[PDB]
């Protein structure tokens, strides 16, 4: 008669948001079956594009078109890179990096090679420097509702002319804008661009102290944002794993049928 | 007088293979410095497509409009797909693992992700499923003039009807061909598709034995390919790392002006 939760559970994954009791689970399942089977083969006709790859191009056009340099960095950087970001037994972050070997680690974010593409281009180019990267990102995590231990992370940044916090603002407005996700911004000056409680990005605008380091020495703007998050909104998934690297999902859809 | 050979060596990082002795080192390296900073402004100029990101998308969208679902599977993935890969101590592969924690590892290639993808989308889709991949796979290598340790491999593969040789071979050819790459094909059906004496991939017509260990029961055909070995060729680069993610260069561009 009444749904059991592990019932309720697996059709809450064959459930998808674009969806509208009493009958019973083995019918219920049976319908979103052939419904996501139904969604799958249209994709498979029609479009055939992976969400995720899908918004990693959606992105980059955008900032190519906007003057930024494409970058694609090392996944697996030195762990002094870690050590050289501030990163000490301090932070959180300290206990969230999956180590490989003894001297390397898995990228928990893209600031360190970022830095160095700045270092090095700005001896190249003219001023302002605009690169961006879009890439996997691994932190090991307690929750699961909005983290994911491999998720993908977009990060752009300005440095030279023009890197004030009004223009940061003015970027993050013209992007979201574009992929069509509501947000607040709220707030080295730093702030978080937020939907609901969920945080969508976390930018700032330097110079920092921990620029020296890195041999920086301009003023500069620039924000991280999680494609999966980004693709929750938008999609309006209600849990994140839907959104990322996976064999349990494609475009949001379970595989599992 | 002579160039010493440490000298040739950071000549030849700034080299390109666009350009066409006697002058001392100072003079050739001041040469070719303004060179390069002059192809780094140009293409922050013009393009700012990163050669790899660029390689991918082109390589999408050719397989997208020959009816290939886009897959992104988790790149750290269980060391229980090594073991059922048929992965043991008794190949080379078995070595080149990069473990993470005590459970995970770096795919070392893009197979079982694949495998599961197909035995899945067998039951919701029509035959055939085509499916494909472009991402970072990792491996430990003795040599660094043909290998890389963090690469990027493009595996595509059909599974079911029209699954032969020939059509196998039909599909490399009109990739290469599309792409600009000469290649010479050699040869469960195992073949390599050569440029000199480089492999620019292996392919196999299935079924194979393996097969059965993944819920897999139908013919299919499949290529692997290293995406900055096509890069190398294409681009006629001497040393793969040109084309590797990386920090030192920049769409074969040395960074280190
Ligand atoms: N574990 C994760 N899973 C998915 N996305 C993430 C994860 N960690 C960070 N991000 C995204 O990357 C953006 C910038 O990274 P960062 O500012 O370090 O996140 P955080 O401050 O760790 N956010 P949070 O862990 O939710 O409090 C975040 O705003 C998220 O959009
Ligand atoms: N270490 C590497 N660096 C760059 N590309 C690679 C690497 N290993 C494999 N590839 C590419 O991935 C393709 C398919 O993988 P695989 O057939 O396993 O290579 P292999 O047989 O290991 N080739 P090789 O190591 O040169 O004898 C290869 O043909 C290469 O194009
Ligand atoms: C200075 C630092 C490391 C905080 O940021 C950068 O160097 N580059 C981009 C910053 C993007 C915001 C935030 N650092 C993030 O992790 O997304
Ligand atoms: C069966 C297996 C694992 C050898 O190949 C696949 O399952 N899928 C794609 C094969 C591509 C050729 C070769 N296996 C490679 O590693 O590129
Ligand atoms: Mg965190
Ligand atoms: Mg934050
Ligand atoms: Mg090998
Ligand atoms: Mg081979």
């Amino acid at each position: 008669p009444a749904l059991t939760k592990s019932q309720t559970d697996r059709l809450e994954v064959l459930l998808n948001p674009k969806d509208e009791s009493g009958k019973p689970f083995r019918e219920l399942e049976s319908e979103l079956l052939s419904r996501r089977k139904k969604d799958l083969q249209q994709i498979y006709a029609e479009e055939r594009e992976n969400y995720l790859g899908k918004l990693e191009r959606e992105i980059t056009r955008f900032f190519v078109d906007r003057g930024f340099l494409e970058i694609k960095s090392p996944i697996l950087i030195p762990l002094e890179y870690i050590e050289r970001m501030g990163i000490d037994n301090d932070t959180e972050l300290s206990k969230q990096i999956f180590r490989v070997d003894k001297n390397f680690c898995l990228r928990p974010m893209l600031a360190p090679n970022l830095y160095n593409y700045l270092r090095k281009l700005d001896r190249a180019l003219p001023d302002p420097i605009k690169i961006f990267e879009i890439g996997p990102c691994y932190r090991k995590e307690s929750d699961g509702k909005e983290h994911l231990e491999e998720f993908t992370m977009l990060n752009f940044c300005q440095m030279g002319s023009g890197c004030t916090r009004e223009n940061l603002e003015s970027i993050i407005t013209d992007f979201l804008n574009h992929l069509g996700i509501d947000f607040k911004i709220v707030g080295g000056d730093t702030l978080d661009v937020m939907h609901g409680d969920l945080e969508l990005s976390s930018a700032v605008v330097g110079p920092i102290p921990l620029d020296r380091e890195w041999g920086i020495d301009k003023p500069w703007i620039g924000a991280g944002f999680g494609l999966e998050r980004l693709l929750k909104v938008k999609h309006d998934f209600k849990n994140i794993k839907r959104a990322a690297r996976s064999g349990s999902y494609y475009n949001g859809i379970s595989t599992n049928l």
